[PDB]
């Protein structure tokens, strides 16, 4: 507040730069027990929380320090071959959280954007963000004014379960629930395809993940005859 004299200057016009990591990896660099393997086996997309340990047996995210670097992270590229699909879910029963995922495209052009014609930068990222449910969109909502409900609310906020289909043999991937929204959008995705990325918040919202089709090369006899 401002009732006393001695105060604290809290003004930093810029992006973000609190306390970055610089010594923890040295703890992971060593033999990581059910933390480096159990995490990449739990819900690990790729550029996602690697410094923390997450294991199934009850979707449980585990980190040493704090979300500052261990929790609050998202996998991005993650390139794989063959047609496969995965599943993800965000349990909100806790109290307050936010599922964050989406696909990014580097080839994303910029001629007649769906809107009309604004411009272009270096790439394009489109996916499902819970920012469409924040407090920046409430008073003005055409949703059912009678009871709490909204079908179009899952267009970028599905607090329950979601099935993502990603195939490389074609290079087309999309995000749908149970395979609902991913039929007709397969004719434009062939060129709109982007890299699938997922963002997980603190371990309080621990999101669930079910993947089928991916493995882990090593030596097991796999298929050899394209």
């Amino acid at each position: 507040g401002s009732s006393a004299r001695q105060s604290t200057p809290t003004s930093q016009a810029l992006y973000s730069d609190f306390s970055p990591p610089e010594g923890l990896e040295e703890l992971l660099s060593a033999p990581p027990p059910d933390l480096v393997a159990q995490r990449h086996h739990g819900w690990n997309p790729k550029d996602c929380s690697e410094n923390i340990d997450v294991k199934e047996g009850g979707l449980c995210f585990e980190r040493r320090p704090v979300a500052q670097s261990t929790d609050g992270v998202r996998g991005k590229r993650g390139y794989s071959r063959g047609l496969h699909a995965w599943e993800i879910s965000w349990p909100l029963e806790q109290r307050g959280t936010h599922a964050v995922v989406g696909v990014a495209t580097a080839l994303a052009p910029l001629q007649a954007d769906h809107y009309a014609a604004l411009l272009g930068s270096n790439s394009e990222s489109w996916g499902w963000d819970i920012g469409r449910g924040k407090l920046y969109h409430q008073s003005k909502g055409l949703e059912a004014p009678q009871y709490p409900a909204g079908p179009q609310g899952e267009q970028l906020v599905v607090p329950e379960r979601l099935l993502v289909v990603l195939d490389m043999e074609e290079g087309t991937l999309g995000y749908s629930i149970g395979g609902t929204y991913l039929g007709p959008a397969f004719r434009g995705l062939k060129g709109r395809t982007l890299y699938p990325s997922v963002s997980a918040v603190w371990g309080q919202c621990q999101v669930r993940i079910r993947y089928m089709g991916e493995r882990r090369v090593e030596e097991t006899r796999r298929i050899h005859r394209d």
